[PDB]
């Protein structure tokens, strides 16, 4: 099990930033989606690693609804619910070309890897995350097992606030991971 650990996943980072002082109020103020989330389930962060469907199949639209791609469709019986909402999530910069790279503690492999973007012109801070906003930007064949994989991801003419959307699918089984991941396209490199 894992996540996208780079540009930290939603829920990844979150447990990254706040998993010492998770009940802190001023979360409020400094990380509302952070503090939303904690609020509403902190398993989805204490089990961050667990965000996956099983059985799938491929058919990644007919089993994560419009609205829910963060939440993967509500798996776990909404655990990761929260993650679905809209607003100044924290994100990470990137630069046109940038790396997707996982974390598996298990190196269970993966069959293959989707990566998609937000289409210009989509405010992630305002607007639902829907397919039809997404761009399909990378796509690989299969990884063997390893404790980390890495994506690299080639774009142009993207700029602000967008969200990455990694689809890992793992080898060990039909087991599907949707990760979510902020990010804000820059020409800076850190």
């Amino acid at each position: 099990h894992g996540s996208v650990v780079d540009p930290a996943s939603r829920n990844y980072g979150c447990w990254l930033r706040w998993g010492d002082d998770f009940q802190n109020p001023a979360m409020e103020q400094e990380d509302p989606m952070c503090w939303q989330a904690w609020q509403a389930d902190p398993n989805a962060m204490w089990n961050w690693n667990g965000l996956y469907r099983n059985g799938s199949g491929g058919d990644f639209p007919a089993a994560v609804p419009d609205g829910q791609l963060c939440s993967g469709g509500r798996t776990e019986s909404g655990r990761y619910d929260s993650l679905d909402s809209v607003g100044a999530w924290k994100t990470t910069d990137i630069t046109d070309d940038f790396t997707v790279k996982l974390y598996d503690q298990a190196s269970h492999g993966a069959d293959y890897f989707q990566v998609y973007v937000t289409r210009q012109g989509f405010d992630p801070a305002a607007e639902a995350l829907t397919w039809s906003d997404l761009q399909l930007v990378a796509e690989t064949g299969r990884y063997a097992p390893s404790q980390n994989y890495e994506i690299p991801v080639t774009t142009s003419g993207l700029s602000g606030r967008h969200v990455v959307y990694t689809i890992w699918q793992a080898s060990h089984m039909d087991q599907t991971y949707f990760l979510c991941s902020d990010v804000n396209f820059t020409h800076h490199h850190h």
